[PDB]
């Protein structure tokens, strides 16, 4: 019962896996885990095998370990990264310590496309339509992303987009502040923790992707949180009356009225010489209030897509469960919750 596996030391992190993986070679390594690149001798795939680091050692770690095996698990679309195995070199519950996940080998981020300049408007309308397939896919299952940035979008030769480093796991703390990336891309809602977030800061992100793409430049590159706001609110404008009472914080409404009113900016002068039409998708992509932001599956539907769109082809999740996430449990129970799952994955078929 069971492959045979086998063990090497790599970059002082011991690996066993299945013997169907070889040429494993490090390609990176965090506070995800180690990652190693192989070739995967049953599909023909070169692939991605993630070693997780301390996946049982507290119950915030088994309960990440568990939500991303969920969620990987779950994660069944062409632009939306998948599972192609799971494994553990563990013959019972009672030895079961290490988990690996194996997904197909991602070379090139969209950043590694953009940063040479402004890209054509094709390309822009390909690359933003698949964003937008995934994310409908991805919502439609109750789920937010909620680090969309193009360091998160696997990009390959033919443009072919897939939606990565999810966040359901990992807890962004200490590593929004300044002059940097990790925050560029997130609604000016979430970022000061104005209200709960919904799904539409998503639907923000994307915006912020597509008027870089556009440009060839981010959009609200802030120094900080606060720099960062006033450039949002500079082409956004600042809330109205109806938004301002939809922020619980007191200090939140109370700064924000501190602030001098500006009207919503004229797309058509920012994104100078851009489609009539991709400037009319920011303009509905980049709502300050998240309740009147377009959704994934409406953008798809907007005539900036009309090359690309086919209903009949933008299909939606199964139900996802996620109840777990208001279960209180030992690290013991998460870890052999952990342990069913990857018991029971089943590969996805092959060609
Ligand atoms: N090179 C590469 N290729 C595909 C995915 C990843 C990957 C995984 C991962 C996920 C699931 C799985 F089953 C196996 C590995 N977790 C993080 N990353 C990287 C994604 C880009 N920034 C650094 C970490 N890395």
């Amino acid at each position: 019962e069971r492959p045979t596996f086998y063990r090497q030391e790599l970059n002082k992190t011991i690996w066993e896996v299945p013997e169907r993986y070889q040429n494993l070679s490090p390609v990176g390594s965090g506070a995800y885990g180690s990652v190693c690149a192989a070739f995967d001798t049953k599909t023909g795939l070169r692939v991605a095998v993630k070693k997780l680091s301390r996946p049982f050692q507290s119950i915030i770690h088994a309960k990440r370990t568990y939500r991303e095996l969920r969620l990987l698990k779950h994660m069944k679309h062409e632009n939306v990264i998948g599972l192609l195995d799971v494994f553990t070199p563990a013959r019972s519950l009672e030895e079961f310590n290490d988990v690996y996940l194996v997904t197909h080998l991602m070379g090139a981020d969209l950043n590694n496309i953009v940063k040479c300049q402004k890209l054509t408007d094709d390309h822009v309308q390909f690359l933003i339509y698949q964003i937008l397939r995934g994310l409908k896919y991805i919502h439609s299952a109750d789920i937010i992303h909620r680090d969309l940035k193009p360091s998160n979008l696997a990009v390959n030769e033919d443009c072919e987009l897939k939606i990565l480093d999810f966040g359901l796991a990992r807890h962004t703390d200490d590593e929004m502040t300044g002059y940097v990336a990790t925050r560029w891309y997130r609604a000016p809602e979430i970022m000061l923790n104005w209200m709960h977030y919904n799904q539409t800061v998503d639907i923000w992100s994307v915006g912020c992707i597509m008027a870089e793409l556009l440009t060839g430049r981010t959009l609200f590159p802030g120094t900080d949180h606060i720099d960062q706001l006033k450039l949002i609110l500079r082409l956004v404008g600042t809330p109205g009356a109806e938004l301002l009472k939809k922020i619980s914080s007191e200090s939140a409404r109370n700064y924000i009225q501190s602030l001098t009113q500006m009207p919503k900016m004229n797309f058509a002068n920012v994104f100078i010489g851009a489609n009539p039409l991709a400037v009319d998708l920011l303009e509905k992509m980049l709502v300050l209030d998240s309740d009147k932001r377009i959704t994934a599956a409406q953008a798809l539907a907007h005539a900036y897509f009309a090359q690309y769109h086919d209903p009949d082809d933008e299909p939606v999740a199964d139900p996802y469960d996620q109840s777990f996430e208001s279960r209180d449990l030992l690290i013991d129970e998460w870890k052999s919750l952990t342990y069913d799952e990857v018991i029971s994955f089943v590969p996805p078929p092959l060609d």
